[PDB]
């Protein structure tokens, strides 16, 4: 909706720097709305959705096991671990390493998925597997949120991670089971207070995945709808901002609440 475009185009300018947007069907696949569709951005933790997917592919090929028990030191512990710093004794599975990772950004949690399939350049070959040959992950928690500007590493372009998680979502990639659980968690997500969820409705369904940079960078890759299910995909990025967390999280908060008014 034109209305929201130009909502977009306003947080750009509040803001400064530069912000990301795409609205996407999710039966179709089609374009609704975009802004800077094929630039790239910092994809953040919003990585995270898209290792979960790589790892329940493997689980779905009988090569990996959700209930597998992984241990780890108090030296792979990074910045930001809710979850995985209270179970250094009792070691946790790789399923609730991906609860962790998706419903509370955990980043160590995020280290030990990537190091069950080979790191970032293994999770690059799974996105240029499955017809991503754009999105590309570089490194590990917490350096990956560095966002330098004009650097490559570790970004998506909007069009790029809107139309992998739909694939990722409703694609044959995963199985039905594998499809359902990742959605679950992002429906039990549990640290995006403040955008998409701060502006939805009752009533409402929506499974997301948010993400924090340096230098202001912020971002959102969300599934939602009406009447309790998703009929859409919307994914925000910006970064290059002075503005704080706030005026961030109000924009993404406005722009949410522009695409729910002209639905
Ligand atoms: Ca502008």
């Amino acid at each position: 909706h034109p209305e929201t475009l130009v909502k977009v185009k306003d947080a750009e300018d509040q803001l400064g720097g530069r912000v990301g947007y795409i609205e996407l069907d999710l039966a179709s696949g089609k374009i609704l709305e975009s802004f800077r569709p094929e630039e790239r951005f910092p994809m953040m933790s919003t990585f995270k959705v898209l290792l979960c997917g790589a790892v329940l592919s493997r689980v779905d090929a009988g090569q990996e096991q959700l209930g597998r028990r992984i241990h780890y030191s108090q030296n792979d512990l990074v910045e930001y671990s809710p979850v995985t710093e209270k179970h250094l004794t009792d070691g946790m599975t790789v399923g609730e390493l991906c609860s962790a990772a998706i419903t509370m950004s955990d980043n160590t949690a995020a280290n030990l998925l990537l190091t069950t399939i080979g790191g970032p350049k293994e999770l690059t070959a799974f996105l240029h597997n499955m017809g991503d040959h754009v999105t590309r992950l570089d490194r590990w928690e917490p350096e990956l949120n560095e966002a330098i500007p004009n650097d490559e590493r570790d970004t998506t372009t909007p069009v790029a991670m809107a139309t992998t998680l739909r694939k990722l979502l409703t694609g044959e990639l995963l199985t039905a089971a594998s499809r359902q659980q990742l959605i679950d968690w992002m429906e039990a997500d549990k640290v995006a207070g403040p955008l998409l969820r701060s502006a939805l409705p009752a009533g409402w369904f929506i499974a997301d995945k948010s993400g924090a940079g340096e230098r202001g960078s912020r971002g959102i890759i969300a599934a939602l709808g009406p009447d309790g299910k998703p009929s859409r995909i919307v994914v925000i990025y910006m970064t290059g901002s002075q503005a704080t967390m706030d005026e961030r999280n109000r924009q993404i908060a406005e722009i949410g609440a522009s695409l729910i008014k002209h639905w």
